[PDB]
């Protein structure tokens, strides 16, 4: 679990979204396992806006932070889990790292700020969900 806080809004993995989220949705991408919902209070997340390739993310499966280099935004073929069936997911980063189910939603942060949060893994892999081209996130 896991998610960002910006301005007034929360970003969370689409597949772990809850009923609040869905009842104050903003906006939300199957493709990209994104979904962002309204805040009342503001949060202190500052997006990072830059083609970063190195930085650090979250592990709760190890309660740890590792620095890791990861790929570019790309359209990867993802296999079939309990959250979606064997397809395509745009704007993924994938990176060496551990990660478990419940490992969704840990941040991904560069020397910028959030980079993008947890979606996808196995096999020593991890994927994480860009938000860096998202620059409304920055306003109203
Ligand atoms: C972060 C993360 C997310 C998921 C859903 C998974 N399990 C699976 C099982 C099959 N897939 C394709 N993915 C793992 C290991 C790590
Ligand atoms: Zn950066």
């Amino acid at each position: 679990s896991g998610a960002i806080y910006v301005g007034n809004y929360r970003v969370v993995n689409r597949h772990l979204a809850t009923h609040n989220d869905w009842a104050n949705l903003v906006w939300e991408d199957s493709s990209r396992d994104l979904l962002v919902s309204s805040t009342t209070a503001q949060g202190c997340d500052t997006i990072a806006r830059c083609d970063c390739q190195t930085g650090v993310y979250y592990c709760s499966s190890r309660r740890k932070h590792y620095p890791v280099s990861f790929s570019k935004p790309s359209l990867i073929f993802v296999e079939a889990s309990e959250y979606y069936p064997a397809r395509y997911q745009s704007h993924l980063m994938l990176a060496v790292g551990h990660s478990e189910p419940g490992d969704c939603g840990g941040i991904l942060r560069c020397q910028h700020g959030v980079v993008g949060i947890v979606s996808t893994g196995g096999n020593g892999l991890v994927g994480f969900a860009d938000v860096r081209d998202l620059l409304w996130l920055d306003e109203e």
